[PDB]
């Protein structure tokens, strides 16, 4: 297991989006559905020149799993996924720039919902969960586990669990108070109004 330190900015960004009052957390489902939207847009252009980058999975969609007994609400994709430089330093270098201007954007009045326009969207997670954990397999690289309780670190490893084949999970581990993502009839209304065009199949677990 190694532990790294998040960009200054990023780690600012996680406390804010964690101390801030603001009672419109749903955003954070659409936020990683167009994470995942956009990871199996990806793969998909990727295969038109080169098929065989779909060896590992041919199905294109999205799972969303609650499990009540673990309190976790879990995105599933079967996207390009992210390889370890992904994990450890080049998405953050990206978000470094985006989470600068989100975080003046904000100063000047803008909306924390507005959060996807600057490409930093899956920090919204923490809108809802104490721990956030990502596990992820690319066609060019092993199975991650990506894991973070904020505080200003976060851990990868190889990841030790089931192989995915190809694709993202991003495990949310609510916080005490936010189960209500975890019922059926909440998950569904927030994915009717904010997700009802992704253009790929999202399946809704049911729980038991
Ligand atoms: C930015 C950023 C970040 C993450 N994703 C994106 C967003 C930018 C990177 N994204 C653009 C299209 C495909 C790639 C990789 N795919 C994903 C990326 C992100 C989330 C989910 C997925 C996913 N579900 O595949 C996750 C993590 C690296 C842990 C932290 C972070 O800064």
């Amino acid at each position: 297991v190694e532990t790294f330190a998040f960009q200054a900015e990023i780690a600012q960004l996680m406390s804010l989006i964690i101390n801030t009052f603001y009672s419109n957390k749903e955003i954070f489902l659409r936020e990683l559905i167009s994470n995942s939207s956009d990871a199996l847009d990806k793969i998909r252009y990727e295969s038109l020149t080169d098929p065989s980058k779909l060896d590992s999975g041919k199905e294109l969609h999205i799972n969303l799993i609650p499990n009540k007994q673990d309190r976790t609400l879990t995105i599933v994709d079967t996207g390009i996924g992210m390889t370890k430089a992904d994990l450890i330093n080049n998405l953050g270098t990206i978000a470094k720039s985006g989470t600068k201007a989100f975080m003046e954007a904000l100063q000047a009045g803008a909306d924390i919902s507005m959060i996807g326009q600057f490409g930093v969207g899956f920090y919204s997670a923490y809108l809802v969960a104490e721990k956030v954990t990502v596990i992820t397999k690319h066609n060019d690289d092993e199975q991650y586990a990506w894991e973070s309780s904020a505080g200003g670190s976060f851990t990868v490893r190889t990841d030790t669990g089931e192989p995915m084949g190809r694709g993202t999970k991003v495990i949310l581990h609510l916080k005490e108070d936010q189960t209500e993502y975890l019922e059926e009839r909440r998950i569904k209304e927030i994915v009717k109004k904010h997700s009802q065009f992704i253009g790929y199949p999202i399946t809704l677990f049911v729980e038991k």
